[PDB]
């Protein structure tokens, strides 16, 4: 279980030029990462890492997109960061 | 006027729909009385979602692998696990 580091990365746009491998009974890891991709650039995603979670912010997102996303993580365990206004 | 929160971590979350996008934000527009999204996700009419995190945890890949795919061009933050180097920094004799 060492050396062995969970990290948060920032959060940034457009992950991209990389795979995964794993899931149903395995955890999801990343399989391959293409050198000049923001994958690389801007997230430091590396071959190996196991994905715990990734967080979307709804921001500038095609309602389409978004829909697909919760209807695509339903049957698993998911957290919502929510805005309520108080009356 | 307005607070910001987060649900627990739980698994399921339906009997709701959302509307808005682009432009706007993504709002919660209908919840079941008996739901998930109304009892362990506490969801209302109204509420903005700002954010889903999704746990990568006994997830389908293809499931999960969609989720990275429509999520490409937003925003993200990835929580990861790595293994480091294991070395063997022997000192004793
Ligand atoms: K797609």
């Amino acid at each position: 279980e060492a050396t062995e580091v969970t990290l948060k990365t920032e959060v940034e746009a457009g992950a991209s030029g990389y795979s995964v491998t794993g899931g149903g009974d395995q955890g999801i890891f990343v399989k391959q990462v293409l050198k000049d991709s923001s994958a690389a650039k801007l997230f430091n995603l590396r071959e190996g890492d196991q994905l715990l979670s990734t967080t979307v912010f709804f921001e500038n997102i095609k309602y389409e997109d978004a829909l697909k996303i919760l209807q695509y993580s339903e049957p698993y365990k998911v957290q919502f960061k929510i805005r309520r206004q108080l009356p």
